[PDB]
Formats: structure tokens, sequence, C-alpha cells
């Protein structure tokens, strides 16, 4: 068995060895839980961003940064791949756990999900459950969790609070930008399962996605980081059997596609904050069908929307 | 001295530590030989593909995967380089050892070739021979070799069978796609030597090549993996002294160039050749000549043929 | 505290463990100094080039090579990033120490600069000084340093000569090409400071730059290596507050921009005092401002001049 919590815990332990290099800071709480600040009150780093992503993917993925250009403008990009996309992306990475402890709220991502079984149906659909006595969660938040939050996470995971780790970074931070574009494979996997395709048919996935510049607040960053994937995220996927339904994976097949997501979200304040869930999806995919030996291409890139998203100013 | 077998054996031991993660499986045979299935009865993985390639290159190259686009369509790519091209590519990686042990027949690649001296003339040309008590062979085949096959390989290498490793993957597998695109440097070096250029004059080489989707059988995969290098593989090379003959390195200088190789292979009826041997060659090269300080560029990319080879289906 | 000397010493120790593989040679002098030839009387290698660069950047950066294309022609590229740009690039990588010991001339880069404080004002500007009893220097020289040269470096750094390491390569070598394209982030950071922008405001930098072919002598190589960055070097940087003056970062804003540096230098009668110092600068930058959330783009790529510089011969 592959234990996403045990594998990710090793990477957290590595982060703990290089805190200053990585520009992160941890604290051991009075109940023994370890809270790793990756960008709330510290700058974080590109490499902290990478490691946060690897942790989110339960250590079952390759994640690297390469610098390249869009229409000549240079950006850092995530390039990543995994041969365990159902476990890495659905059973671990997806921010699928609503943590609510009195007044704290955060969406939880990462290996701890596979212990708490959050949400229940995901683990049934992918046929995975972790068995570990360590739990590792990643939180996107502008506040660090305290002893009571960590206690709750540990009880939900059936682990002692001394054996729980949390990585935390806000949306608008380097680690936020890296870890969100680092979801490019996930967006594909999750959208495929959402439209009815069995994620157990997915053999592997490989993805490229620009890392958003850091915008001036968490709400703008929510927009540009989602946009990295929706307008400029590319995925090569391998599956056992193709289904024609996969034409509906790309975000351009959503009624809500066309503007930066920040603009979509602002416009929705006037309609009960409702937005097509299918919008959250990769820009372009190629699907290599093992049955027929054909590779079906769907979607499109959109540098023009991306540059609006990114608040690019040209001369 | 650099021992391609000893260096590669360290890589194989690493594979053995991460079998489940890499989606491979090994067996230690009665005679002690270690046989590592990388894609016959197991899925393998992008990372097993990289390690298989590193092993073929006698651990004397860098091999990585980077996601990128061809006419907007995303693919995984091999990016690779080596400062021992003669030894890594000709003395090791090239599939130059025909293994036929009555019923079992495979083409053998990798460091074992440098103990068995297969073929003889290669090792005289590059002035290399390995001295090691361990042998590592990579087999492109759809069956795992038994005690008798490994005893044959051991004997040819003058190594006890308990000190022999074999990596095995079929042509149509992820390891097959990665490892064959991984020969991008090798194809250039091999073609250079074939047209009479002394490979001992080659200082280093760096290459990029897309990783073929997996087609529906080994025969179709033979075509598309080869096409990756012939129609879309690029190599930057450094040489001590340039020769005008190097203009005939690229595949497009062959009389047989122009159709997906599968069509070429079963359009002159055969199961080889006359097919022009010179066809097996990189698409495009830049050769930096240390003597004159100039860099000569030859060849061209053909995405149109690659997309045919790859059985791409656009909307 | 981050000690650039102690961190870089670990990398040098890793180089010493793989000399034959990296094609380098070291010698321990009679005073105990360790001189590592990366390219004077040995070929060096792509990997020795990467480690040389990592050392120049005090172990505080990531540096990798990818193969990609410029107008179809393949080159090896450096991709790199750092979350300590002031220390890694100003405090360490910049070749800011002029060494003259009798008739021996060398340019000193890397972590020993942060002990000798060469030049004084840089360390005041970035508010960094190292404390280490090991010194690590990188020398761009066409001759290996002897006992007397190493004694001078040791005394300037207040270290015992037995605790000094030097890496050495000439401009025209693979290491020299890799390491100079390896200065792509540095050239942006240095240029910023030179035009009056406080390097303490710079959060991080990421850059890409092609690696020059090796030209026929050090003079030519000085030209093509510089041109790599000036004509085809791209950087994405993040800063605390923008300043309109950053429009003047790219080389194209220099009065001397436009032809290969070798031609500029010849036309100046080999006198840098006759060349605009603001020429030494990246080709194109994108500057993400944390204050406004905007990303400002400046500069341009120039493949035509690059290909002249590189002494490219097309068919």
């Amino acid at each position: 068995m592959l234990s996403v919590n045990e594998i990710a815990a090793e990477i957290v332990e590595d982060m703990l060895d290089y805190e200053e290099e990585l520009r992160i800071e941890s604290k051991k709480l009075e109940n023994g839980a370890i809270v790793v600040d990756c960008g709330v009150n510290v700058p974080g780093s590109y490499d902290a961003g990478i490691m946060y992503t690897q942790v989110c993917m339960g250590g079952l993925a390759d994640v690297d940064i390469v610098v390249d250009t869009i229409n000549d403008v240079p950006f850092a990009f995530v390039t990543e791949y995994t041969d365990h996309p159902a476990i890495a992306c659905l059973g671990s990475q997806k921010a699928g756990w609503q943590i609510k402890v009195d007044k704290y709220f955060a969406m939880g991502s990462g290996p701890a999900r596979a212990l708490a079984l959050k949400p229940k149906k995901t683990y049934e659909r992918i046929e995975y459950e972790d068995d570990a006595d360590v739990a590792v969660i990643a939180l996107e938040a502008n506040q660090l969790p305290d002893e009571k939050v960590m206690e709750f996470i540990a009880k939900e995971c059936d682990v002692d609070p001394e054996n729980v780790y949390a990585l935390v970074a806000p949306t608008a931070s380097i680690v936020g930008s890296v870890q969100i574009s680092g979801r490019i494979v996930q967006t594909a996997i999750f959208k495929m399962n959402e439209i009815g395709y069995d994620p157990k048919l997915i053999v592997s996935g490989a993805g490229r996605c620009p890392i958003s510049p850091i915008l001036e607040n968490d709400l703008k960053a929510m927009g540009s980081t989602n946009d990295s994937m929706m307008y400029y995220g590319s995925v090569f996927l391998t599956v056992k059997k193709y289904d024609e339904i996969l034409k509906n994976v790309p975000s351009c097949t959503s009624r809500d596609y066309g503007k930066p997501f920040y603009e979509i979200f602002k416009a929705a304040n006037y309609d009960f904050y409702k937005i097509d869930p299918n919008l959250f999806a990769p820009a372009q995919i190629a699907v290599n069908d093992l049955e027929t030996g054909k590779t079906y291409v769907h979607g499109k890139l959109n540098a023009e929307v991306l540059f609006q998203s990114y608040q690019i100013v040209l001369e």
C-alpha cells in the first residue's frame, strides 16, 4: 500500500530542516501538533511552494518549476506528472474537507483527507483509504490554526495530536500561487469525475500551468490563480477507455467561461453567488486512449484573458 | 575509470526500493538474477521510464521530463544531456545486442553490452570496455526472461547470474514511450558514426523529444516512438572538429523520409529492410564546432507527420 | 543566519566526489588550498557548470538545464530561481572582486566575496556579511591559481589557506557558458541596483537564458556569453513596491545596444570605460509589484542578433 500521510510526512520533515532557506517558520503547539507557516507571517519561497504541492499530492507526484514565456512575457511555470492521479489528486490534493471548529473555518487539502475520509463518497469512488498514525493537512488561509483546530483534525483522522502537521499559506502568497497552479492535473481529474467519468480508468496525467503573479489581496489572487488553470493550463492524460463525454472537460465548455474568474465572482454577487461548477477545469487537454490508441484533443489556451487576469501592464 | 554497469546497478537498486510507487515489480530468480518488470504485466510509470533511460545511458546522463506544447497540444517531453556521449550512447544505450535464446528473442540495450562487447566493432571504435562483477541489461520485449535467458546473458558478460539485473518493458507501454524518446541524443550519435564521423570527436550532446502516446499494439508503437525522434527530436551537439558530411545526419536527408514510419515499415512490405538505415536519425541538429567556433544547423521539425504518427484526433 | 560559504562548501564537496563523471580535476596545494579545475586543462561538463553556478549563488538558488528551441534551432537553456536574490546575486554571484596577484589576473565571484567584503558598499547596501571559517571562490581565469594567489585570497577573507576552495574555468568552456548564462537573474538584480532601486525591496527572481555555444577563444566567448543574457535572457521578478525607473532595466534601453557584444567591445578598443555600463542587463523582464498587484513588462528578445553572436550557420 502507498500511504499518502507517511510519504508526505517525510517531505514535511525535510521542510523543517531548511526553514530559513525556505523562508518558512514552524511552531510546536502545547498538544504537540506542528503548524508550519508557509506564507501567513513569513514570505515562503518557490521551493516551499513546490514542497507544499508535493505534500498535497501525497508525495505521489513530480513537481518542478521551469521559466518560459507567453507571448514573450516570462513566467515561472509548474510542470508536474503523476502515475497515481486518482489517489494523488482526488484522495489527497483536492481541497475537499470543510474544517469548521466553532469560529475557525478553512478548506482542508492533502493527505489527512484520506484518514478522515472527507468527503465520504470520494474514497468509495477511488477505492482508497490510508492507514497511518501521522496526518498531514494543507490549509489555504490567512490565519494559523491553534491547538483546538489541530485537536479536531487529529480526532477526525484518529491520530494523536502530537502526530499531526499543518502547512498553511494564504491565496495571495508565493506558496499560494505555486500550489494552486500545481493543481493543474487535479483540475482535470476532478472535472472528469464530476461529469461522470470513472477516475479508476485514469492511468496517469502530466500538466503545465503558469504560476500567477501575486495580486494585491486574497480575493484578486483567488481569481488569477484559478485563471492560471482555466485559461492557460494544459494536461496530457492517459486513460484505459475513452468516453465521448470527455469533450466537456475543458473550462471553455462552461456557460460561465470567458472572463477572468475575479470578474465572474464579482458579477455573481448580484445573483446569489452562483457559478457553473464545471467552469473549474483545465484550459486544454489531450487524452491518450489505450483502447483505440487515439489521442483526443479538447479545449484551448487564452493568453488574452490570462494577461487581463494577471494585471499585466505592457509598454 | 567510469563503470557503466556499476553506476547503473546503483540506479536499479533505487528502483527496487520504490517498486509500488514506480508501478514496477521485480523477482529474484533461483540463480540469484534480478528481473525487474517495468511494463509487461505492470503499468510502469513516467519515473520508471526516466530510471530505465538513465540505466540504458549507464548513469552517465541527465534525464528529465518537462510538459510543453506542439501546436498548442500538450505532451510530456524528454529533456536530456550527457558529457559522455560515446560511452553513454554507443557503448551502452544503443539497442545493439540481439538476444536470441531459442524461444526468447529480445533486442538488448544498456551497460551489459559493454561487458559482452556487443557488437565487437563499437567498443573498438569508442575505445571503451567495462570491467565489473555486475551486469545491467535493458530488454525491449513483451515477455520476462527466465533463469536460462539470464544465465546466457551472465555468461556472455563473464558475470555470475546472481550479479545480473534485467529491466524489461514492451514497446507499447509508458516506459517504452519514455525510454525510446530518451534515445534522442543516441540517435544523433549513432547516425553520426554510421555516416563515418569519428564518435570520439564528440564532446557532449543535449536533446529534446516528445514522449509518444501509447498506441494500440507494439507494432504501431514501434512507429510512433521512432517518429518522435525522426519528425520532432532536436539535438544540440558539441564536437572537436566539424565535417561537412554532418549535413546528412537529419532524417529528412533519407530517401525514405516523409511518412509516419509505421507506413514506411509496412509499405515496403517488410519487417525491415531495404528501408534506408539512415532514416533512423534525429529531425534537427545544431553542431557547435570547437575548431572554428561556428554552430551548424541541419534538419527540420514536422508536427504534421508527428500528429499523424500519434493518431491525434482534433475536434 | 544563512552562510553562503558553508552552504556552497557542501556543493564543492559533492563535486569532489564525482570528478571523473563531471570531467573536473582538483589539486590540494602545499598550503592546503583546494583548487578545482572546471575547465582550464579539463573539459568540465554541463553538470559541473550547474554546480559552479549553484556555488556562485551561495547554494541559495535552484539551477537546471532544459533543452528547447529558438526559431526551431535547439539550444540548452538555464532555468533558475531564487528567494534570496540580494544575497545570492549581489552578495555572492556577481563577479565583484578584481584579483591581481603579481601577473596573475582573475575575476572573483561567489561566497568568499561575502567574507572579504568585495566591494564594501554592496554589503552595506544588502545588509549581509557572512561569518564562516571556510571560503569558497569561483574564478573566471585562463590559468589555475597557485599557492601565492590562494594565500592572498585566504588572507583577504581572514580564513586559513587550508580552508579555501576555488572553482576555476575560462570564458570559452562549457562551464564558462553555463555559468555566465546562469547569471540571468543576477544581471537583472545588479542592473536594478545600479539604476538606484533598493535591492532590499526585491522578493525573488526567476530566469531563463540560452547557453552559448563555445566560441573559438575567450574574447569571442566573452561576447556570446554576455549576448545570451543581453539579447535572449528573460526574468520574472517580484518586488515590494514598483518604481517607474525599472523601465530602464533592459539592455535595449542602453545607447550601446544593438550589435553582438564582441563588435561593441572591438569598436571600443577593448576598453570597458568606453561602453555604457547599463548595457550589461537582461533582454526582457516582467516585474510583479506586490503593492499595486500589477506586473510590468519591459524589454524584448532578439534572436537575429543572438544568431549573429552565436556564429550560427544555416543551410
